[PDB]
């Protein structure tokens, strides 16, 4: 599992579960092209978006549906979204956990690479 | 001005100055549509992005070049950018101040939204 | 004003208001002895804590009353405070700006270090 | 396991291994009394802090040891430590991580709070 996304919940301290998120590709006309998608699990994880040989380098636009999630919770967001945007590099070999940490009106994301 | 950018460096623990922050509003056709940019001063700040009159209602993306900023300290960072997505002006004009903390494989962005 | 305390409440977009901010100070005997305290404005801001004169080296300590704040708007928050602790001025006097980041179950905490 | 501690690196985008975490219960005497410690391991993790029979409900501190992890990686670091102080409150069955995403300048500090 080359890419994971993990996504908390800042206000009630739990994994933000039920998260719509779409990974896209930017293609050679710099559009985004939609890649993989999923919805966190109970754990606030998204496991299985794309494999090893899929996950070529490129810039890559992970998006999380944070308003969606807010608006379940009946609690007013800032942001339409989370958009991660990162050049993955294949270098030696990668696991990329791109952790998104959510209140209404703040985002924090972090990558978490390793080997 | 009600629309601010305040760029930090979390590793420096100063104002991250000199970022190229780009303004875009979703068009009608659903394309983002340039509406305004800038760099970040020595404050970090970067004021007169936009006016009461310019600023309507929209969807609109602040994209807050971080990568050509950790670049240009010698670090390769994670994200292209810091990009925060927001509509403004739903329930009438308010103040935007979207503060992005920087750290090369980290950002936090927060908004400050107050009624003038 | 070499110490600045900025409390942002990440649930509303909004400054952190009326946020009780303890400082202290590390004594010689290992002890936190009470250096300064005070309530954050309307910005969400704490001017005044010290002065030039009577913030010397040290190991300082900032305790944001966070669960106070929480809980008079409703919420039972996680966190009893957010705490800073630093050493202020080992390389000669410096002014600080402690920036909190509030939400029920997390906090940032970032330091803006400029030299004047 | 009732209590776990993850730390990361902001910086270097990676767990945030070999840090010491010392845990702290707020004693009658309003003091901290050392309750548990240890260092985080390659996935910048602390398990097995204390057990369930240990860990009532108080006040606990959790510091972690930033300033030492920054200045191995020649980083000069702002905070002293990253301390987080919550109330363990018993309710119906609760983990409590805590993590602590580290900048030498900022640190942030989730709970991540489940059944
Ligand atoms: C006027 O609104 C803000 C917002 C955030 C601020 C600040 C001011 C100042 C200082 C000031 O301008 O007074 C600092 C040091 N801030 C941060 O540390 C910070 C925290 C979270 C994020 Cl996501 C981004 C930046
Ligand atoms: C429930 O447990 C957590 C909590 C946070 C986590 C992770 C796992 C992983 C999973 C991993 O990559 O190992 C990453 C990347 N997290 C973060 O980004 C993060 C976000 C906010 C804070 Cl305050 C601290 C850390």
């Amino acid at each position: 599992c080359p890419l994971m996304v993990k996504v908390l919940d800042a206000v009630r301290g739990s994994p933000a579960i039920n998260v719509a998120v779409h990974v896209f590709r930017k293609a050679a006309d710099d559009t985004w092209e939609p890649f993989a998608s999923g919805k966190t699990s109970e754990s606030g994880e998204l496991h299985g978006l794309t494999t090893e040989e899929e996950f070529v380098e490129g810039i890559y636009k992970v998006e999380i549906d944070t308003k969606s999630y807010w608006k379940a919770l009946g609690i007013s967001p800032f942001h339409e979204h989370a958009e991660v945007v990162f050049t993955a590099n294949d270098s030696g070999p990668r696991r990329y956990t791109i952790a998104a940490l959510l209140s209404p009106y703040s985002y924090s994301t972090t990558a978490v690479v390793t080997n």
